[PDB]
């Protein structure tokens, strides 16, 4: 069986909205969600589907850009490092559960590296 997906809302979880939380919506989710690589990184890990019995018993934070579009959309996150922090999350469960130099690690390295760039430009708060 999968796990729940990691919350995307929650009623007492403060919330603001922040013009680096605007730009990482606009601009680094979105550069990254239409990326040709993006797909597989589009959707909690669907072990059941993909016929990965172990997924769950190696990866127990699962994190995905999904999950991260939806938290940016409902104001989950109270500051940028939050959301920073989830994509690190996704793509360090990546590397550790697939073999080295596989296709889906090579997706997710070039994800990582757009992802980098965009943060290196992250505006400073207003
Ligand atoms: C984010 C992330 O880490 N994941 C989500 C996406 C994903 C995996 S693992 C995986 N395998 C395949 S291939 C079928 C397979 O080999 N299953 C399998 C069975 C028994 C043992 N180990 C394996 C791998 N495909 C389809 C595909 C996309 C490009 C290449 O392949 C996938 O999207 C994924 C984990």
């Amino acid at each position: 069986m999968n796990p729940p997906p990691p919350e995307t809302s929650n009623p007492n979880k403060p919330k603001r909205q922040t013009n680096q939380l605007q730009y990482l919506l606009r601009v680094v989710l979105k550069t990254l969600w239409k990326h040709q690589f993006a797909w597989p990184f589009q959707q909690p890990v669907d072990a059941v589907k993909l016929n990965l019995p172990d997924y769950y018993k190696i990866i127990k934070t699962p994190m995905d850009m999904g999950t991260i579009k939806k938290r940016l959309e409902n104001n989950y996150y109270w500051n940028a490092q939050e959301c920073i922090q989830d994509f690190n999350t996704m793509f360090t469960n990546c590397y550790i559960y697939n073999k080295p130099g596989d296709d889906i690690v090579l997706m997710a390295e070039a994800l990582e590296k757009l992802f980098l760039q965009k943060i290196n430009e992250l505006p400073t708060e207003e």
